């Protein structure tokens, strides 16, 4: 099994980011773990959170991954950090 | 300068509940930090919050959690409760900044 650990960064409180995210991963076959997760300091910073996804094969997370990116997109004030060796 | 520590439940993700929470803390003269963030294996189930709320004496805090406490008892998909503490003094002097 492979898994890639990624990073949402930005307005995760009040917006269906996570939802909309964790409905792609176990749609695709995949699973998550929330990893950490950190409110923006005061009612006005970017909160993060660390999702682990977890799947058979590296080419199987991947295409969740790229998927991942692209409601990184349409989803507004929303970033995506990578942890690991892109 | 006292310290209780609450809890809210159910779905904070997705929800103005903290926000609002923090912006009535901060309203009042309190002051807060999360403490801890627990998140439901599936969306279906329910997040976890601990905050801890500070205010200037035990009766202002309570005036603070009352609210906090009217907040959850509103809003159908949260319920708000308080933790007791494992220490009795919850009590801190002034200085500390």
């Amino acid at each position: 099994m492979f898994m890639r650990e990624i990073e949402l960064r930005g307005h995760i409180i009040d917006s269906l980011i996570l939802p909309k995210v964790f409905d792609k991963i176990l749609d695709m076959g995949g699973d998550y773990k929330v990893l950490e997760f950190e409110i923006g300091k005061r009612k006005t910073d970017p909160s993060y959170a660390k999702i682990l996804v977890i799947g058979r094969d590296e080419r199987h997370v991947d295409e969740i991954l790229n998927e991942l990116r692209d409601l990184g997109a349409e989803i507004p004030e929303i970033e995506e950090v990578e942890l690991q060796p892109a």
